[PDB]
């Protein structure tokens, strides 16, 4: 072959690389907006008296995760499986959300922390051993840190809507979150950076459990 | 022509164009000057027991926009009606801050969203039909943005000031912003980045609204 | 003349320049030695759960000035009067924190704002314009900024101490220095800097008041 | 000597050079997983309620500080006891570390800080004034830095655990430590930027004990 035809040749690989930006630009919009919807069925649990809302809320949520499995499949069949930390940093953000979210459901329902394998099979992707397209840990680990402040949050919210309890096991929860991230070596900058934040969540929460113990729980 | 007649022909053409941004700059300056004024005029509403001093607060505000009409008038002399946004940048941010005044002297009287159309009533603008200096979406959106930093200051002081009741409006409002904001896809960095600035504001006011709650007001 | 004489003429001027930088270096350690000191004292008033040691406080550290005076009364001795700007930057940093010490001792003492002649007068320096050693608009001006968030921090701590009319006193102080601010068309880009910061301290101090409001004081 | 000769010589001194390094990361690393160890059993008694388990936690990282004195004696078996400070970038940060979770458990014991020749003690090194392997002032005060950090969070732990007088102590001992650095230059070192830091750490436990006093503290 030739200097002209291998060069050619490259022109090729390079104009189909940025063909496969396209198509997973694509369907990461297509995530954003759904993984956008998803938030606003739960987002609701922050507001009114009592809690009756859930699982109603939990149901619709899990009920559009299925749009979110079908993107996934479909933004699989647009490039090389090795190829995933490649083109990654055009799902990162969404992926994140998604971890959230999915977590966020499964503590609403349960109150306990949804494994990295459980998500995967919510999102209806591949587990860490099952070649595919896998979940990261840096990206399970920060849709975690999302999920603590929207504890925190929920914690305020929930006395004002009537709960003093469940403040408390928010509390507990977030707590043991925090002994974990320090029994981690994180070397991720962006993670370090979101774990820092994790520190006004934790006073949050304690906030409140003090309030509440002050008046007598 | 010579490279030398043609780069004469070009100074002439930049040394007109810079001409307009010098004069674009002067106008921006003075409607920078009431723009202060008139925050001057209505941040006086953070201070003192209750809210009486509100209509007249507004009153005065709203007679201060008779010279913001007066500069974007003279401002929309300075330049081709047609190369709006390529002077667009000089004027961003005193027509954000507009925005947002003219949002803060709405909500004050009625506790409602200012709409961009009305926004552009109040300062003499026209609508996104009549051609002639309009009101970009994310000129607003931003704007937009201010005014919830400045209700979830307003609510803290609204208690101080003895009102228990418009903190519960504020936060409902904030939250059927944070709801609005949901919906979109925003694509601008600025407007994204001050989005993020949004929950912030969101959980405030919440707060104030806990702290309310828990104390059986 | 030949380059060699030209050059072995600038070196002269040049060794004479790195003296006259040296000698004010050593002045101005001395002088950041004495600031640092007279900070120390006047923190105490951060713990003193009484605030019954504030006039002790300011009068050792009034006494502390007896020595800065001196160090400056040096320092003018190191560089011709004539270039104050050309060495301004070496002693720019311990000029502001001079500033803030002698407005905080001032506010202390009298709850008032140090005027900036008054500083002169109590760092034994000259007035303004001209007449010798001066203090900028710009240093006097980051010295205040720098005041206001010592306030926001003394005000935390008076309610620790039991004094629970002084932050409302240091809210209205820092809302006037923010209304003072503004006035200003700030143009130097550390100075508007700086000045960002002044409103996260008017917010906190206005959030103590509201803590003390809500609680029935 | 021929140019090749010289370089098959250097040649050998950099191998040698590098298999130190390599057997010093060895040990480093055993360090920094045992000191984690420690952490984990430390920071796992943020709170409870209030325990005699203080004392338990204490004893037990005192157990595995007799495994940190094995490694740093096996530590200063890799490299010349003359190159200390050649290969001190190598262990800077688990040392750094080391001296925090000592200077941790003295003051959980006694609420006071370890003076530097205790720490060495307890790692079994020898005195800044023994032989090969030592502590430098350095290193001692970015320990007691990250110390600062860890207390803030004891803090709000300590009121998420029923006890209310922790704080107080906790308050009063970071302002000492402000005190300290503030009698120190720190003309060097990055050590400059972590004390920086420790006004935040200050500000966020004088907050805890406002949080407390805003009844009767």
């Amino acid at each position: 072959m030739s200097v002209s035809e291998i060069f050619v040749e490259l022109q090729g690989f390079l104009a189909a690389e940025q063909d496969i930006r396209e198509e997973i630009r694509k369907v990461v919009q297509s995530l954003e907006q759904t993984a956008r919807e998803i938030l606003t069925l739960l987002q609701g649990v922050h507001q009114g008296a009592g809690f009756q809302d859930i699982p109603k809320r939990c149901l619709k949520a899990r009920e559009h995760f299925g749009t979110v499995k079908t993107h996934l499949t479909s933004l699989k069949t647009k490039f090389p499986a090795e190829q995933y930390y490649r083109f990654h940093e055009h799902w990162r953000f969404v992926l994140q959300r998604l971890v959230f979210l999915a977590a966020f459901v499964v503590y609403l329902e349960t109150e306990t922390l949804v494994t990295r394998e459980a998500v995967t099979e919510i999102l209806g992707i591949e587990p860490d051993r099952e070649k595919g397209f896998h979940l990261d840990v840096e990206d399970y680990l920060s849709g975690v840190l999302i999920l603590a402040s929207e504890l925190s949050r929920l914690s305020v919210n929930s006395v004002t809507a009537g709960d003093y309890s469940r403040p408390l096991h928010i509390s507990t929860f977030i707590n043991e979150l925090d002994s974990g991230f320090r029994l981690l070596n994180l070397k991720n900058d962006s993670l370090r950076k979101r774990y820092d934040g994790l520190k006004y969540d934790v006073k949050k929460v304690e906030e409140v459990v003090y309030d509440l113990s002050i008046r007598g729980f």
